[PDB]
């Protein structure tokens, strides 16, 4: 599923991402935009053989199991295919554990390079 800007903002707000660990809702929407273009089925292969999955491009190296990343961890305890669902529940729950491990949202390269230090509030402007 390809989410709308305000549609995803409402969904994320309901799952308790607004102000989670000090990060306003605008940051999460901005991250989703430049990681997957609001597409839940987005996948990308990394050089080391791992793969990013879903709306927030979560790495199979540490967080999920896809069965083809030798010597990797499954810290979110889910198959990576569950992150491609039209229901973002799995992706949100896993992202909460990632943002809490010390590095914050710096774990997402696109947020660090294209969202950090900008007016992220603009991403939720106009939404009910």
């Amino acid at each position: 599923k390809v989410f709308g800007r305000c549609e995803l903002a409402a969904a994320m707000k309901r799952h308790g991402l607004d102000n989670y660990r000090g990060y306003s809702l605008g940051n999460w929407v901005c991250a989703a935009k430049f990681e997957s273009n609001f597409n839940t089925q987005a996948t990308n292969r990394n050089t080391d053989g791992s793969t990013d999955y879903g709306i927030l491009q979560i790495n199979s190296r540490w967080w999920c199991n896809d069965g083809r990343t030798p010597g990797s961890r499954n810290l979110c305890n889910i198959p990576c295919s569950a992150l491609l669902s039209s229901d973002i529940t799995a992706s949100v729950n896993c992202a909460k554990k990632i943002v809490s491990d010390g590095n914050g949202m710096n774990a997402w390269v696109a947020w660090r390079n294209r969202c950090k230090g900008t007016d992220v509030q603009a991403w939720i402007r106009g939404c009910r």
